[PDB]
């Protein structure tokens, strides 16, 4: 119960929202992990898709860690939840994985936007700045990159052209 | 259904057991993550406990990844499950965290030993070698290190001596 | 007849099996040699297929040499046999060569697995360790790589697309 | 009585066997020590035989130390015994010393093989791996080297040719 | 049937003769391989004989490869045959191995001379130049070196003097 | 029986005394070896005590070797005896180990002093100089260091303070 000695201008609702966001970032890490190893299957075998999604997975773990650090910086208390498995076991194709990643990042961005709204409603400028500085532009860039990737794959003839996915793997992700 | 072109001498039971082990390693990663940020709380404030457990968390993620790679190398199919949250939100003390980590690593080791027994019963020497080479000695070393740590903390007067935990933090984990 | 001064715990059946395995490795070297120069024909002209299979040929000669060294280390006696010519003179296509290499490596792996079973039945842990350390994972990696290659070529449109085989030659084997 | 906190899957019989093996390695160290200084006598005066056996003596002390470390890693308890003096005070000749070293290393290897059998019967894969990784191939190489040395000395005309032992000292051990 | 686009002034008899010569070079590689590991036996133990013959074995594999490349350069088609095992399993002595190698190289040289005669009869100056440039002087040098070696071993008292073979191993092959 | 060609002014009693001293130095090496691994136990876990005593163990082996060399330099003949196991299996504490080491080094010093008395009574100045140069001051320094260590541990509150032994381990032995 008793307060943290550091706590100031940090609403309990913001504290809870940061714990939800921690879960979401870990969930995103897990989705990209799954995607990565899909492309490492002997019957998929797109090694640069695999590295690309692994890198993205590790990023998301870093995003979670920074929110954990924030929780403590502000005197909130971290409460972890189960990290749900991804929706898919088999991601179908390079294009479909990229489409799923785009939708994931748009979902994560919507959560961060709700979090910023809350921080604004509770007049927490430090939390607003945090989210702006470390998260919002990183989402806009990720979203733009994924859209670019989907566009290229589509134009190249994916998913039906295995050639298209192979060449994208070498030229864009390589 | 249809076979993987790479698959040879890889029993379905071993395939399932590797998927269980993947979950366990990710679970271990999550426990150490939680422990790490506990020591980063302003009311705990043992920064080298925090770094030590974070490093251990990242290790475990690497151990999971290597099993995922193995699954694919052998032509098995990765099936992920929810990563359960840790048993504890509050780890009490440096000593109690170390005790919990020891029990975690002994549990992980017991799983790997059951996995090796299975691999032996199914006459899978490649899988036996894998487990021996990449996992079993790494467990024995982790277990020994954690026991050493618990011993020192106990001898120093933890958990009642906050001095003991502070000095261990600086001299052993620092 | 009279024993080797070094010989210990080395069954005559293991000695014979190692001589068979020596022949098999040299045979594998010969198959890859043949494949290599097929891709060097003026009417095939895929120079990176050619280098890839030449490298694999030299590897296999090294694998044979290490078994010869082992035979002597254990006090067995090397008995060489004719190295049979490969099954094919003309390997048809990049894809078909890769398919044949996959089947070759799976055959070599099955032989090594039978050899390990024998070594296990004769309670020869040094020989078990030898095979595990120097051979079994090297087979699993070769098999996985070849499967990956076959998958890519298939997805790209080989063997009918001469473009697919040309581009694979440059991007994967180059 | 009470258990070690680290102990897992480590049979008391294996614990005792490791203590016996520790004694044997120290015993081997002592035999090579004695051999070394024999060749340093003014009436023997083969300085490279002396260095060769001293190096081998120090190796064996390292092999003992690694088993001591293992005992502790696994939660067993080290119990030392007297290190018996070697069988011989006077080793007769370079050839006879080499012959005695060959028989010593074959004895040490037989002990390690019995130890591996025990570890296998008690389903201790970590201990099996330990012995395989750190000991069994090191014995096979030592045995092969000693056999090679005995062969050369014999072919050269030792022990009757003092010239043979002198020249072996310079060309093989030098 | 249909011609190679590159083929010019390349008689079918020369094409067949190059395929025979390819087999012979691989056969020579195999003989030297066998010789090499004979000297690696614990009861022979002449390590520089072993390295010398291994080097010669690898050379011969290179000589085969260059003929394979030639076949393709000229638009002929490679047809491989079984590589026969060597005549001997046990090479008796350093001197006898050297004598056998001399006879092998003289046989290989006689084949190359017949090949040059054919190339001359078919007015193939490119093939004549090939053989002259890459093979004939390399044979004359190998033959001279082997004769020199046999002479020295004979003068030193081989094969009865095990000392002679030991010292030759160190001073000439070392 | 017959004399060594090198022997001069070297009494048989001195020869025997050097053989006794060789045994004592090896015995000291063994005591420190045992002490070392005691501190490596998971329930003791003082790693710098362990390194300190291991270093001391290796020193003593060097002291033995130098006496063996001396025996031969003077034309005496080395006669080895069993190296007795240490008095203790369990050394109780850092302080008690240090106390036992102090008593060991004082015993070794008393032996060397008796040896010097003998060398003096037999008018062997070379042996007197040997002992003075290589041994006596090395004992006085070891004794002083061990006394210093015991003093510090005692003042710090050992053996009851596990904190004291931990901090000594880091600051003095570290
Ligand atoms: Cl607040
Ligand atoms: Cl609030
Ligand atoms: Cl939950
Ligand atoms: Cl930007
Ligand atoms: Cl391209
Ligand atoms: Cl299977
Ligand atoms: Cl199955
Ligand atoms: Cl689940
Ligand atoms: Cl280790
Ligand atoms: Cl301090
Ligand atoms: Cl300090
Ligand atoms: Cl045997
Ligand atoms: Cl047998
Ligand atoms: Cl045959
Ligand atoms: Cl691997
Ligand atoms: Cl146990
Ligand atoms: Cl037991
Ligand atoms: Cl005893
Ligand atoms: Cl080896
Ligand atoms: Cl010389
Ligand atoms: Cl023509
Ligand atoms: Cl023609
Ligand atoms: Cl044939
Ligand atoms: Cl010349
Ligand atoms: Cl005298
Ligand atoms: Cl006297
Ligand atoms: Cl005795
Ligand atoms: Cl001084
Ligand atoms: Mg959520
Ligand atoms: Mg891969
Ligand atoms: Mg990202
Ligand atoms: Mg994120
Ligand atoms: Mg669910
Ligand atoms: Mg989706
Ligand atoms: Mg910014
Ligand atoms: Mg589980
Ligand atoms: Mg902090
Ligand atoms: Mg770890
Ligand atoms: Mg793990
Ligand atoms: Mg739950
Ligand atoms: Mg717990
Ligand atoms: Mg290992
Ligand atoms: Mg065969
Ligand atoms: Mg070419
Ligand atoms: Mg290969
Ligand atoms: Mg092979
Ligand atoms: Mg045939
Ligand atoms: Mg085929
Ligand atoms: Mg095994
Ligand atoms: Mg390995
Ligand atoms: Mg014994
Ligand atoms: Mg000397
Ligand atoms: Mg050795
Ligand atoms: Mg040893
Ligand atoms: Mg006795
Ligand atoms: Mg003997
Ligand atoms: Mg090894
Ligand atoms: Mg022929
Ligand atoms: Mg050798
Ligand atoms: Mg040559
Ligand atoms: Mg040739
Ligand atoms: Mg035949
Ligand atoms: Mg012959
Ligand atoms: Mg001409
Ligand atoms: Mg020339
Ligand atoms: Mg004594
Ligand atoms: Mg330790
Ligand atoms: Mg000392
Ligand atoms: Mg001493
Ligand atoms: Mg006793
Ligand atoms: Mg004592
Ligand atoms: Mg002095």
């Amino acid at each position: 119960a008793s307060t943290s000695q550091v706590r100031q201008n940090y609403h309990q609702d913001s504290e809870a929202a940061i714990n939800r966001q921690i879960n979401l970032e870990l969930y995103a890490s897990y989705v990209y992990l799954s995607m990565s190893y899909y492309f490492d299957r002997d019957d998929v075998a797109l090694k640069n898709f695999a590295k690309y999604f692994l890198h993205q997975s590790h990023e998301e773990r870093e995003h979670a860690e920074k929110l954990m650090k924030l929780q403590n910086q502000r005197g909130g208390r971290i409460f972890l939840q189960d990290i749900k498995k991804p929706d898919c076991d088999d991601w179908e194709s390079g294009l479909n994985a990229m489409e799923c990643a785009l939708h994931l990042e748009k979902n994560v961005n919507q959560s961060l936007l709700e979090l910023h709204k809350l921080a604004t409603d509770k007049n927490d400028p430090h939390l607003c700045d945090f989210i702006e500085t470390h998260y919002l532009n990183e989402q806009v860039k990720a979203i733009k990159e994924l859209g670019d990737h989907v566009t290229n794959l589509r134009k190249m003839g994916a998913p039906e052209s295995g050639l298209a996915e192979y060449l994208f793997d070498k030229h864009t992700l390589g």
